[PDB]
């Protein structure tokens, strides 16, 4: 299938780097995210990108992995990125075991019910998505209210934004993402 | 379950023409919509609302089911209601068979595999939700390339209105999708 709308590097000339991811993906859950094959033309930069990535949304952090998720399947849902849509509502279902919430989440999450840190989180994650030039410091205190610490405000901001980076790489270059997310924890 | 910000007919007080097509709605899929039971506050407009939408989308007309669940699933995304979004997401699912197909459409139809008709209708769609007053005559060109008739065209028109009215009802008035929808044809 068309993963890019750019050249996919092969087994052959991909970097060494990148084949070993490859290869500890396949170990790991039985395939290789679209992803890793799309946006590994370029190694290095690749390379350094998951470290950053990994590090942030699915490694342990000051949110847990379902809050992650949540603000991913909102972002993604936002900007209408497909990839992220559907690899991050597969995640969601998984960490939050509420396939219902991820689905209402996905196109709104006014309309899902969710707890009062839920929504103050979604929220903020909305306009920061949609209006980056509006936001003020007032616009932290649901977040405080909600009991969030300052690192887990400054990593909800990372999220937001690294998928509002994740959607846009995606979506500029064609990427789709894998039939089995498709069925995951359904 | 909250099926509505407003009140709710109950079995004393619905219209006695709301409680047969409870009846039939349960006859036919084992469950009464959600929909049946929040928008028949008012009676007659309800079955009026009822016998124009259900002729218009679910009736034999100019276009196959698969290609008005299409038009519906691109128009629910686009004005995020999760009502429709997960019921039509659910019929779409079935009368295409794809559910990739429809999970892609869901977010972005341009990320998906559709043929050139598919693309027409969901272009005209987005526009038509999102920016009616710049519709001109030119718009309807590729629907006409397309191979679209006169008829099917003016019944692509109304689906796509219908929807962007649904959208707006169910939104506004907090109406919550039946949990089967979620599990059907995945």
């Amino acid at each position: 299938p068309r993963l890019s709308f750019l050249a996919v590097p092969t087994e052959d000339n991909a970097h060494e780097g990148v084949k070993k991811l490859w290869s500890k993906a396949e170990a790991n859950m039985g395939f290789v995210p679209n992803v890793f094959r799309a946006q590994a033309l370029n190694g290095e930069q690749f390379l350094a990108w998951w470290n950053y990535f990994n590090l942030l949304v699915n490694k342990e952090g000051g949110l847990s992995n379902a809050e992650r998720e949540l603000l991913a399947v909102v972002v993604s849902g936002l900007n209408r990125c497909v990839y992220c849509a559907v690899s991050h509502g597969a995640a969601l279902r998984e960490f939050s075991g509420d396939a219902v919430k991820a689905d209402a989440v996905a196109v709104n999450w006014r309309q899902a019910e969710l707890s009062e840190r839920e929504q103050a989180m979604c929220a903020y994650a909305e306009k920061l998505t949609l209006r980056p030039a509006e936001m003020t410091e007032a616009d932290l205190a649901p977040l405080r209210a909600a009991g969030l610490s300052d690192e887990a405000i400054l990593e909800a901001v990372q999220v937001i934004a690294m998928f509002n980076m994740t959607n846009r790489v995606s979506s500029a270059l064609g990427f789709v993402p894998n039939p089995e997310y498709h069925i995951q924890s359904r």
